[PDB]
């Protein structure tokens, strides 16, 4: 009736009962599993009222004031506001609780042990792209904290029935340019070709390097996006070198300290926050393995292998595996040297097992997407490989949304 | 778009639609509410007839005689036989076709580019445990072929009306003993503790090494199972050494050549072959990553990292990743030196991508279990990591079944 969940390394079993709290359908059916898909195909008063009620219930329960006078009266306010206006507004503490919960509920995040520690900036009094820019700079400054990174989210004004959304066009707050060449190849980050071209077209003067930090395209409702250059001093970067391989630094590779996602929608109690960028810190495999070694990213494996004089002629010398390990080591080494927060995939997955255990006792379950939780190198060397996981959508939630153009 | 799952490759940017999933007649464990794709384990007159009719239609399509006189005569023959006996029997060529199709349909197999090349040993005349042993030995000789391995399956009599099943008790034809020690530790393969203890219960005199080959426990209908020692000359093994680390040979590690699953049930047109062991050749990660490095298997990572002089006190030295690469390289190198067929995870996943493309054209999709297809080291370094996959159950199929004890 409820899934039995087993860890195959330790032989232990739990039962997920939290999944019964889901009211939002994923992509799978009994005929076929679509759990490996990156995006869903997918991309009213009575229904808003019930999501609103359920969330306010979640909130008064968390502060143990469930059933109290304040609880009853808050349910009255939400109802009164919805019945008259078709929408409502959260109190700041509710917002803070909802933001933490959305992160707690995020199935693709291996960093959730940290979920209770989140600085929430209320930017709902934002009324212009210029104001968005100031809030975003304050966030970057707070979060970066000279390398001692602190989790944060900034929440811009919710979507409203009448008008366009507040949006940040960039997928992250820091992104390196990707310049398409005559010969179809890319200079810089192939993942950002399209945003790079949008920036240029809205007036940005492009450089010509592999690691040019992009400007931000910020959009206030029903207005053209505006371009804002991040002051170079706010964007902490880490030059990559290797503990033992001297030539590695001569690759001139680097990455930014702050992973801040800015294209996801935050849904809390039926309300939708179309711009609500959040940041934590990197797990090294995001940089070392994916951003640098994906064939459709910086694609440096071969280059590194040749520098290592590895036998490139044949897959069976495991040249790819050997080069990837060294690149992941260089990332860890460099971030440690620069005193910038980072976590390796072993430490991260161990803390996630602890999180799974915490959540079992607290909530009777934890929604997790095995394909995203298990790291991109050394999967079975981490405890999460051997752990069964149930994936489902709880609300508050972070969600994908269409690109504004 | 088409009303079938859309399937994307994120490396190449290419898109397909899976129409083959419509042919699924059996539910997996997922629902709209929660994905359970990461679970290792899942869970007749009128029913049999339709399963039979379906398989016969499959057979006649595969030979392009769909709707033909022979086709309608076979259908009639099948229902008459079911009508008077409650069961029916496959023609030889139907068995060969059904076995290949069960392999082709197996979502957890990365080796399926080879599916059309299977030697099908028909053993449906077998009537004793002694004869099972002869068949199995012949299978082992043929499949091993002095290290030039050839895929094969031997099929024993199907399940019958209230009569007992043919079963091989061992989970594989080759398994190393796992001896529980006084201190609670295990000498040998911890995977095989239960089967080892069953062997001793049935009169096997145990050894005391890390790599003692187990005897087979074989069961003819309604008989206690009988014990048979494999003649050592039939069991090809590869001593493990490393191409540059000279001390690696001194570890005395080894693995057997022939991976041969013996506990699975082969289902064809409603008929159930409870003993139908099949074999191919290893992908190297199966030995060097899982069998040697799993914490609950030989668990050699630390020992090898110490020999390599790694810093095992901190996760961030990537000592685990480095040791695993070398163990994997030692597996590849040693199999190559010994002239025993093996495939590395790069070559294997490349060939699985070719298989995906052949099957798109031939059948409009391919059922695939992403968590199983992606190798347990170097995941995103292989092309399959970036390939979305649709998982569903087609028949003919290999299924898990209860242990006979
Ligand atoms: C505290 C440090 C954190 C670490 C080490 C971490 C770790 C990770 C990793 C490795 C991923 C997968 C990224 C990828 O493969 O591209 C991820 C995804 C994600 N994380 Fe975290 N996380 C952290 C904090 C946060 C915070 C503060 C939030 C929100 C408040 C968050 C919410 C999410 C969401 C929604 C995803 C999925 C992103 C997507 O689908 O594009 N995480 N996390
Ligand atoms: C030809 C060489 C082959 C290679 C390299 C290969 C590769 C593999 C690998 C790596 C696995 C996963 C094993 C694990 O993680 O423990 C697997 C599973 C599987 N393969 Fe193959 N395969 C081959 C041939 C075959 C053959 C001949 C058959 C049957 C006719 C077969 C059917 C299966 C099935 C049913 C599974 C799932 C086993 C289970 O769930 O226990 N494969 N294959
Ligand atoms: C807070 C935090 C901590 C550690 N890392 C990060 C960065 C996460 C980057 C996730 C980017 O995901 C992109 C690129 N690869 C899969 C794809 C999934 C996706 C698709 C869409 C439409 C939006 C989105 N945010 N994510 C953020
Ligand atoms: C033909 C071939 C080619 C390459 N490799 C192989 C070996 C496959 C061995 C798979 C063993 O599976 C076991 C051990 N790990 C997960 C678990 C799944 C499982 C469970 C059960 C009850 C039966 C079974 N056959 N498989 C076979
Ligand atoms: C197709 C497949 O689902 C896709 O490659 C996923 C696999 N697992 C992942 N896991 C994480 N953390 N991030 C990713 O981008 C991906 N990509
Ligand atoms: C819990 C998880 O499903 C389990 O550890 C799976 C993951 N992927 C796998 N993939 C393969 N090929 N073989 C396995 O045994 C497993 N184990
Ligand atoms: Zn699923």
């Amino acid at each position: 009736k409820f899934p039995r969940v087993k860890n195959w390394e330790l032989g232990s079993i739990t039962y997920d009962t939290l999944c019964a709290q889901s009211q939002q359908d994923g992509p799978c059916t009994p005929r076929r599993c679509l759990g490996s898909l990156v995006l869903p195909r997918k991309l009213p008063a009575e229904q808003l009222l019930s999501q609103a009620r359920d969330f306010i219930n979640q909130y008064y329960s968390s502060i143990k004031r469930s059933g109290s006078q304040a609880h009853e009266e808050r349910l009255q306010e939400v109802e009164a506001e919805v019945a008259s206006t078709g929408t409502y507004h959260l109190r700041e503490s509710e917002l803070v609780f909802g933001a933490k919960q959305a992160w707690r509920n995020a199935p693709r995040c291996v960093g959730r042990i940290q979920w209770g520690k989140l600085q929430v900036f209320d930017a709902r009094d934002c009324s212009s792209a210029q104001e968005m820019f100031t809030y975003i700079c304050n966030h970057i400054k707070y979060a970066t904290n000279r390398g001692n990174l602190r989790s944060a989210i900034t929440v811009f004004p919710q979507r409203a029935p009448g008008r366009g959304d507040f949006r940040i066009w960039n997928s992250q707050l820091v992104r390196y340019a990707g310049y398409r060449q005559q010969d179809g190849s890319v200079r810089g980050d192939p993942a950002n070709v399209e945003i790079t071209e949008l920036c240029i077209q809205h007036g940005w003067t492009p450089g010509n390097g592999r690691f040019d930090v992009l400007p931000l395209l910020l959009q206030a409702p029903d207005e053209a996006p505006e371009l804002f250059v991040l002051p170079p001093e706010l964007v902490l970067e880490v030059p990559l070198e290797h503990p033992t391989l001297e030539w590695f630094a001569a690759l001139g590779l680097r990455w930014y300290a702050l992973p801040a996602v800015s294209n996801m929608l935050l849904e809390i109690g039926g309300l939708e926050f179309s711009a609500a960028p959040f940041s934590g810190w990197y797990m090294s495999t995001e940089i070392g393995t994916r951003n640098l070694c994906d064939p459709h990213r910086y694609n440096i494996l071969e280059d590194v292998a040749v520098c290592m004089d590895l036998d490139t002629r044949t897959t069976s010398s495991l040249w790819k595996d050997k080069a990837a390990v060294e690149i992941n080591l260089a990332v860890l080494h460099s971030f440690q040297l620069a005193k910038v927060t980072i976590v390796d995939h072993h430490a991260a997955t161990v803390s996630f097992m602890k999180h799974l255990d915490n959540e079992q006792k607290a909530r009777g379950g934890c929604p997790a997407d095995w394909a995203w939780i298990v790291p991109p190198i050394s999967g079975s060397l981490t405890p999460v490989f051997h752990q069964e996981m149930v994936n489902y959508i709880l609300s508050p939630a972070f969600r994908y949304q269409p690109d504004p153009w």
